[PDB]
């Protein structure tokens, strides 16, 4: 049996990131997915440390919180930063890449047709030092934080591809972040990944918007 | 002092940072941020995320408290004897996080009308820290393992200023009750926390607690 464990939702979501992470990474795992019958049978959601999903399993380690995954795995596979320095840049750019997905994630399902309009207006100013971050690394050539990949890129990366689906174009107002997208997807592995069936039928989210 | 903590004048997202430094016989100093200055917007547009706080680290300039806090551990060896428990570390701050998150808009956003169902709530809304203390050696250490981390630090804030928001909400978990009164009783983060410049901060900038 593969060391990981992925226990989640049918959706993309917060697991979308560190499964383009461990498929990148040649890492094997397995999928649990969970229904709403099962869900709501309130047992499993009772076992669960926050009452939420993911939950992830590496052996008998087990975690909840999808950050907390990306940056075990981060810590374990070698995407953390190639020093303690990288490593707060690193965190820098998660804690944005968080901050605008629960902004997304509130849209999504909270308030979709009434604040999308505002969403996207408000996109470009919220975007914007993701890629200020690229131009001061290298010409935004390289990755989100050094010269080599980390948690925070697969994490961005994702956040960038659900805003291209919500905001078609957006990315045309930054050609660093466009270029990087195309760049990151066109890792052998994680394209590979991203055009299969086990990525692309999947929902990015579990109410049909997007 | 090699750390600089530039902030708004409100405990806030600096409390647990504040708390670790004090705690860790660190010297920092505080760039106290006004409305007005704040309002030239020529900090503001030179912060990465246009917001406080904003840390600096020698050469090293950060944002995102949780970045700050991370930083600190990672640096000063408050972040898990191993990568095991440095999971364990994020799984609590993370879940640290998103209570915040609910208090913070609770507090600016719906305190009148949202309070009742908040409170309400909070209780399911700690069991999950009493439990993370119940599987670590009865509680009579840590949040994780049996050294302090940032997570500890950051939880400690959380639950003083839901105690300030719900008297009595640690009165049914009682390592929670008992691991505040030990870490508040640490010598350095005790005279911290008895200190003006903790006690005589707004925890919030309005009003509300
Ligand atoms: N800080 C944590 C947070 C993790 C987290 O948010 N988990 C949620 C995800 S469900 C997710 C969610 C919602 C609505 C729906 C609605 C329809 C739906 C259909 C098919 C699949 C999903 C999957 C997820 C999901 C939803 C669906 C929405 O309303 C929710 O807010 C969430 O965004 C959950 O487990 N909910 C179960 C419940 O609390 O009892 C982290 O980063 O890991
Ligand atoms: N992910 C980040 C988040 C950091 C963050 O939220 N910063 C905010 C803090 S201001 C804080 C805040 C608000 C309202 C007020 C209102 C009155 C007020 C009076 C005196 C002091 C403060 C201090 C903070 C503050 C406020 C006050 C509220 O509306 C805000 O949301 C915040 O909770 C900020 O810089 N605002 C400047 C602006 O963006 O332009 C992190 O973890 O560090």
């Amino acid at each position: 049996m593969p060391p990981y464990t992925v226990v989640y939702f049918p959706v993309r979501g917060r697991c979308a990131a560190l499964r383009m992470l461990l498929a990148d990474q040649g890492q094997s795992w397995k999928e649990e997915v969970v229904t709403v019958e099962t869900w709501q049978e309130g047992s499993l959601k009772a076992s669960c440390l926050y009452g939420q999903l993911p939950k992830f399993q590496d052996g008998d380690l087990t975690l909840y919180q999808s950050n907390t995954i990306l940056r075990h795995l981060g810590r374990t596979l070698g995407l953390y930063g190639k020093d303690q320095q990288e490593a707060a840049l690193v965190d820098m750019v998660n804690d944005g890449v968080e901050d605008l997905r629960c902004k997304y994630i509130s849209l999504i399902y909270t308030n979709y047709e009434a604040g999308k309009d505002d969403y996207v207006k408000a996109l470009p100013g919220q975007l914007k030092p993701f890629e200020t971050l690229l131009s001061q690394n290298q010409g935004g050539k390289t990755f989100i934080v050094g010269d080599q990949i980390s948690f925070a890129d697969y994490n961005l990366l994702d956040l960038l591809l659900i805003h291209e689906v919500l905001a078609p174009g957006c990315l045309d107002a930054f050609p660093l972040l466009s270029a990087y997208v195309g760049r990151l997807s066109a890792r052998p592995k994680l394209k590979a990944f991203l055009a299969s069936p086990e990525y692309v039928n999947l929902p990015i989210n579990g109410n049909g918007k997007q």
